[PDB]
């Protein structure tokens, strides 16, 4: 059950953002959102796909262990931040595409399809190129599906060892306070094309006292200058709900 | 673990605050440690709350703790700190240093199993005399800063005599700072203000993951007044900041 919450519209209006926030307390049984329709609309996952990709890499042994170092071969990569040896956490934090492209190639299309089916990950469409289906392909997932997937990860209920789920969760910690703990991941497909904007994401969960909140945000984006809104709008809302800050 | 050297240059941060203490910092790649005081780095002190690291692992290994989602229910009876009068997750109990929670865990573990695991973990002087629910607070258990970084390195590598899953559970509970460049796991300790000419001890121990490097650290200091407690984090933080780790 998904319920609409008009109070959050102001945080989108202020910035002229077309997007959706989904927030679920305790579980995905009851989620609130500003837009029922968009909450379930499916978009390219972009970098949010690093989460299942890392779990699958570990499950298949492609990622040998949580202390795996992904070495840089010295060839040019799109960002200087990617031109170095990286740990799993490091590659997730700087969204090092080529590391995850190689993981996906070594996983291969058969195993990748199997695990996305097991994870109920979006439309599970990996066709068109095994190293780019989540970047420019036909794979799509909704904000509602992201919170279901993240809840499963939080509960160690995905079709993967508890160890591997714990390894990926540690790699996703983005804020640690005495009061609460934030696991999150951003994504950005790009600026899109004429009359067809890209998508920007922020998904994760907040552990606070004995409660947990799952969240997923996405928005239309046609200019990189708008990227900070993918964190600030959901942060504003969760602040106004008394969850963080 | 492989070598240790004395670094006089860190004494600056201790003298500035009139602190008698030690910092041990070890770089995992080079298997090399540095400290401001080799003698104090080997002196053994009550672990106090730093003992919540082994105690939680042992609690999980023995099944006394079910998993990271176990909620430690408050029975409603008063507690010294007001922060303890609520339900707590494992991370919550570790983060607020909830003494009664871990006293009950130690009782359920029992002396025989507690002794066995501290032997397996090579944890300090392995003396748990003094009562099963207070040996680490006011009994005879002592551990040095060098021993602390040896133990934390084992945990980081999942090389303690415990399941990898249980070591991972305790590690996630120990995360205290997450930045895009680095991740900090840490734990504080404080035994009390001590007695005339016999101060208590305050601790800060943990590790830092940065780029492909790992830094293990252990800090302790004499403390005779609660107002000095913030120095157990500020002195090591300033040292690690000056080393470029932050
Ligand atoms: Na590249």
């Amino acid at each position: 059950s998904i319920t609409e919450n008009t109070s959050w519209n102001k945080e989108f209006s202020a910035e002229a953002v077309n997007g959706v926030f989904v927030l679920c307390k305790s579980s995905s049984k009851s989620c609130a959102t500003n837009d029922l329709a968009r909450a379930s609309k499916e978009y390219l996952p972009a970098s949010t796909f690093k989460i299942p990709n890392a779990i699958i890499g570990l499950e298949t042994g492609v990622i040998k262990n949580e202390h795996q170092v992904f070495k840089w071969d010295g060839k040019p990569r799109a960002m200087k931040q990617w031109e170095r040896d990286l740990t799993l956490r490091g590659a997730i934090q700087v969204s090092a595409v080529p590391v995850f492209q190689q993981i996906a190639r070594e996983v291969g299309e058969v195993r990748m399809q199997k695990y996305l089916k097991k994870f109920s990950y979006g439309n599970q469409n990996i066709s068109g190129g095994i190293d780019k289906f989540w970047l420019e392909g036909q794979l799509r997932i909704s904000a509602v599906n992201q919170v279901e997937f993240l809840e499963s990860l939080y509960l160690n209920k995905l079709s993967a060892s508890k160890e591997n789920q714990l390894i990926v969760k540690e790699a996703l910690v983005t804020e640690a306070a005495p009061e609460y703990l934030v696991h999150s991941k951003t994504g950005f497909s790009g600026v899109g094309t004429e009359s067809n904007p890209g998508v920007a994401w922020w998904v994760g969960w907040v552990e606070k006292e004995t409660e947990v909140y799952f969240f997923a945000f996405n928005m239309d984006i046609d200019n990189e200058s708008k990227l900070p809104l993918r964190k600030s709008i959901p942060t504003k809302i969760m602040e106004s709900e008394g969850i963080i800050g």
